[PDB]
């Protein structure tokens, strides 16, 4: 083998997360937002607005688009203006620098050179563009120019899932292969003016906000230098039945526009535990309330039916829902915290493993398809 | 290892290819298109662009936007008015059917069952949607929906060397994995009219035709079922130094904008033989000579000077030279093209392999960063 290919399985070696300085608290959106986009006048829509920010779970949000920079680019502050040329002037530079923020977190807790680093998987859903945001965060980082990338631009919110199922096989098949597996996202591609027939514009307005995070991931970790969070056994991903249109969303001369004509969280409710029983199988099918749950925080209802379908103890979604409360929902990044969270209340509770005292555990996220991703992990023992 | 390995090298075990029936003969294009854009008083700026076509290297291009469709989407033949979503109405749908056709032929090529693919890899220039060309494809070949999915968008000329690259790594980790690498490019996201402001612009409305080929790739053969053409061996890239904005490209309000830099060929034969000088050790470092040349077509300038820098003999260029010749430049599909054309020139002459008698060979890829992508593979024997 002309180039040779690891032994172990894939560990999560380090983490880091990083989010824009400002804060939005939840309680005072609705006047902030209807003012900003001079729409305040419009009280049903509002009364409306603040029922869902009522129901979202979420007491804040940190966004790069402060009242200055809205003021300073009035187009993404109409409803349909043609302004996808200020969208990405804004992303094309926040967005790799926010996962540089992370990446160098995430470095400092692995321990190791970033000079050996010889990998990148990179998501987002917030623009594109020619180098990528994965070639910028090479240059921000100063890593060797030999790295070797993958940039998955447009995933949607599976795509956390998605960098961790890709740096599996990359650090499997690579002795001595060290990824920086990204998942970086910033608003200002979809936000926009609330309007009376763009209801799925309401729900996004109240439920996005911005966030990086990025894991270390290689395998056979050297003991005297590396220690493993988590082990990664298995990663897939299934197209949900009947789930065609569930979740649409189209780059347009006005940004990023969702439509969603399906019963999201409906769908996953219904269809989750069939796939997630193979899922268990090669890790000797622990019962649900016997494994972790770093479940993409979507919103407070996917989690409640899946709680409710399962029937999960209160304790296991608590990580997914302390991140939808203090961040939102960060699209593809979400996950990514929601795992650290875990990490973090074991930490502080005394449990045995960073999984809150479970072995195994799972890594889920979805998104357009409808598409559902799942990785099956093993924590590390908490010393 | 819960998810069980592959063991032997991965393999390209049956190659398709497809293009829109539609031809443009270059020696009659400036007249077509300096006529549909209704830009025929711009003499000058005719006869710049008719020196670019008649240096090209290029007979005929295939491409979706015809007389009929271009008179019928006018927002398109103009140079700045917004136009990206009808653009993306073409290419949203085209860019995976297209994908499909070249499946079908490879897929009969290989000779395995469609429900045997596991994995897709898919690299495209050509727009963006939620759900991506990927799903698009699994579901217009009717694969399963537990197919594992990459989806790179906006990748740049560099992307067909992308897809085989994240293919090995899939294949050889996953036992019994068979994966569709796919690369798809349809230039209605790129057109427009000619302008004495974008001579860029010139040179890419000279150079860029539609196409897409698909690899079925896939370790341990079963041997008197499945017949691999070519092993792949080694895969790296590496960033060119100082080449920072050499090949730019931002999707805009008008669709997608290119920057092409006077440098590229001289970035890219200045440094190109210390790269590969590296690549080569891996397999025994064999001669420039005797090794096979699948090189991406971006143009006959950088072709010309690499053969005259590393001192190739006339033929080893030439499977690029009749990609050029017949297609133009594919964007990321151009090399899944050349590598075909070597495999035809090798049975058609009755050489001892499918490199043209060479058992190594390069698959080269450039593009954005300014990125090298390079594979190293082995030729079957010729039986
Ligand atoms: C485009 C190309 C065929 C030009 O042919 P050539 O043999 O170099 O001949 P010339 O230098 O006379 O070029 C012809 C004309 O194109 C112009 N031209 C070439 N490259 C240009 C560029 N990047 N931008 C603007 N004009 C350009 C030249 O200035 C010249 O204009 P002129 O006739 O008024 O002097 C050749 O330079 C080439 O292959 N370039 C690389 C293409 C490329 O970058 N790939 C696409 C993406 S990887």
């Amino acid at each position: 083998r002309a180039q040779p290919r690891a032994e172990g399985p894939a560990c999560v070696l380090g983490i880091g997360t990083a989010v824009p300085p400002a804060e939005f608290l939840q309680s005072e959106y609705p006047d902030f937002f209807f003012n900003i986009t001079n729409c305040g006048e419009k009280e049903a829509l509002k009364a409306k607005f603040k029922r869902i920010c009522d129901k979202s779970g979420i007491r804040k949000r940190h966004m790069f688009l402060t009242e200055e920079v809205l003021k300073a680019n009035p187009g993404i502050c109409t409803y349909m203006e043609p302004s996808l040329n200020v969208r990405h002037d804004i992303v094309v530079v926040q967005v790799p620098k926010l996962a540089a923020e992370a990446a160098q977190k995430a470095i400092k807790e692995w321990g190791g050179r970033k000079s050996d680093i010889t990998h990148i998987v990179f998501a987002t859903t917030s623009g594109v563009n020619m180098p990528g945001a994965d070639h910028a965060l090479a240059k921000l980082l100063g890593l060797k120019p030999t790295v070797k990338r993958v940039m998955m631009y447009q995933t949607g919110c599976f795509g956390g899932a998605s960098v961790l199922r890709v740096a599996k096989d990359l650090a499997e098949n690579n002795k001595g292969a060290r990824v920086l597996a990204v998942a970086s996202e910033v608003t200002a591609v979809t936000y926009r003016a609330p309007s009376e027939n763009h209801l799925d514009g309401l729900v996004g307005s109240a439920l996005f906000g911005d966030g990086a995070g990025v894991y270390v991931v290689g395998s056979d970790p050297k003991p005297e230098v590396e220690k493993p969070l988590f082990e990664v056994h298995w990663a897939g991903e299934t197209i949900l039945p009947e789930s065609d249109g569930a979740i649409d969303g189209h780059l347009t001369e006005a940004g990023l526009i969702f439509h969603l004509m399906k019963d999201v969280p409906g769908l996953i409710s219904k269809n989750i535990e069939k796939f997630l029983n193979e899922a268990r199988k090669p890790v000797g099918s622990p019962a649900w309330n016997e494994m972790f749950w770093a479940v993409h925080p979507g919103g407070p209802a996917i989690l409640d039916q899946v709680e409710a379908k399962l029937k999960l103890t209160k304790d296991k979604m608590q990580g997914s829902r302390d991140i939808l409360s203090e961040f939102g929902n960060m699209s593809s990044a979400s996950v990514l915290f929601v795992l650290d969270q875990i990490r973090h209340r074991s930490v502080k509770m005394g449990a045995s493993t960073l999984g809150e005292g479970s072995e195994f555990g799972f890594f889920i996220g979805f998104g357009p398809g409808l598409t559902l991703e799942v990785l099956v992990l093993r924590a590390a023992p908490n010393s």
